[PDB]
């Protein structure tokens, strides 16, 4: 008998782990990973872990002048240190997370993420691994579509919440998107479901349709899952990222999971196509009637940049430790 | 017998009347007049004011050539014409409000508030009278900014939340700001007057104005009740729906100087910048979840009364093609 796990990659799912213990994920056999501020921070707490914050630690000494960026170096060079050692784990790529304070800086976003493609190419590591993971502001948007056409940088569209965030993202020539399933529910929840019903679920559907209808090369990857219903009705998308627990879950399972999604059948459902990535104002002002998206990407934004300053906090602790001894 | 209202007056607050129902206010003696999207689409529905919105309609029948044309041509003459009207009543300045619907474009709320002064004038209407009443998100705060110094033409700077907004409305040099009281205690709600939050806010804002020396007028909106109104007197303007102007008429509780400049300025924090900065804006308004949701919202609602008079002004100009 197959595995939840195994019978999701035959329903035509990329399976994706998200997760910075890099250690824990090779059981499932992920084909990507995927980071973020929240799992950057979780996993460099980790006693285990400790040794890898400590070459960050030693490398943002090395090229920072003030304390400050010192730790802001240090901070960089966490992240490549966990990509790096991920890339060694998956046959494919690895998502890392510009800075979510930089979320309303085109020229800022552009520069840390070529910054961060630097940093990966010293340790040994190409470009065509990495995907550069930018929260779906209009500014990280445009970013990314600098960062595709003109550097050749691929790029994951994330805190993605509305059909026209996925839009003007598909007409930027993006490599991936993530649209969040669970935290769509989330909102319409509080204003639960059946995974018929569910939101998220309709939203991420209306998104792959329209890719596939249009012909948008564009990959679509299924993040933020709440339960396995939700999982389970998106079955056949192009990717899904996973936490560890839902993983265990699919993985010690073998309850039956077949396609629901598929290019050839959700072609007949897109809608007929528009244009956001050319008009700004426009882009903005039908984003904001979409309170949902606009409260839970504002609301992402702070979450992430509170985890950064976490990091920050936890980072400062150990250069003093360093400096100290 | 002094009424509540003569003694805000007499505190040291102008009243500015918020109604397009401009027979109900002479009553009150406002200064000036405050208008908006809700209120315009209240007004338009009185029956006493339909020879102004078949003025209106007319008026779009002759300038637009789609029936969309003529629609929004007369919603444009609708929001002139009660100005007009207001402006015969009131001894001040009237406010009318940029299409909210452009609240993320500067280029076009820059044009818009251009042909509205245009119809003023065209009405005979002298500039310094009006106040455009624009939206205070980053396009619209520099909009106002190119309207006050390329065209000497005055703002009123609205859906205001946050010190940060405020911060930048007074570097772009806006003839004046227009702080929500209530919305912001309505946030956190979901208080006493000294620690209600929508009056702290407000309180932040004039004593920086003071204090750094800002000439931009302070004008409190949006309250509730006659509490948060009381812990503000003194500030330079309110604008006041006409059930808390009646209540104030009829009263003779006592209202005294709470808020004034020389006290105010002790209390004035350090000097920040924004206006200067477009990430550097959007990164702390964004941090204030409380104004970035508010503002959000804000323009919803005033975009949904938009297309409320849109429709009414449809209904009419088919009465009149018809009949």
């Amino acid at each position: 008998a197959t595995s939840s796990l195994e019978q999701l990659k035959k329903a035509g799912t990329h399976v994706v782990a998200d997760s910075g213990d890099f250690e824990a994920i090779s059981k499932y056999e992920p084909q990507d990973s995927t980071t973020n501020p929240s799992l950057i921070l979780a996993a460099s707490k980790l006693e285990k872990y400790a040794r890898f914050i400590d070459a960050a630690v030693e490398y943002g000494r090395k090229h920072g002048k003030t304390d400050h960026e010192k730790i802001e170096n240090a901070m960089d060079k966490i992240l490549v240190e966990f990509g790096t050692q991920i890339l060694k784990v998956v046959p494919g790529r690895v998502s890392t997370e510009v800075d979510a304070r930089l979320s309303f800086d085109k020229k800022a976003t552009v520069k840390k993420a070529l910054h961060i493609i630097k940093l990966y190419k010293d340790a040994g590591v190409p470009k065509e691994r990495v995907l550069i993971k930018i929260a779906s502001t209009w500014e990280g948007i445009q970013a990314a579509r600098e960062l595709e056409v003109k550097h050749g940088i691929h790029c994951n569209m994330t805190l993605l919440f509305s059909f026209t965030q996925a839009v003007a993202c598909a007409e930027a020539n993006v490599t991936l998107i993530s649209p969040f399933v669970g935290r769509i529910m989330d909102f319409y929840k509080a204003l639960d479901y059946t995974a018929e019903t569910d939101p998220g679920v309709l939203s991420v559907k209306k998104i792959y349709s329209y890719y596939k209808r249009h012909g948008y090369a564009t990959e679509v990857m299924a993040a933020s899952f709440r339960n396995l219903d939700e999982l389970k009705a998106l079955a056949g998308i192009d990717n899904m990222t996973l936490p560890l627990n839902l993983l265990e879950q699919l993985y010690e399972s073998t309850d039956p999971i077949e396609n629901k999604l598929n290019s050839e059948s959700a072609k007949e459902e897109g809608v007929e196509k528009v244009s956001f990535i050319n008009d700004e104002p426009h882009f903005r002002y039908v984003l904001n009637e979409d309170q949902m998206a606009t409260e839970k990407l504002s609301d992402g934004i702070r979450k992430f940049s509170a985890d950064i300053e976490a990091l920050y906090k936890l980072v400062e602790e150990k250069m003093l430790e360093h400096h100290h001894h």
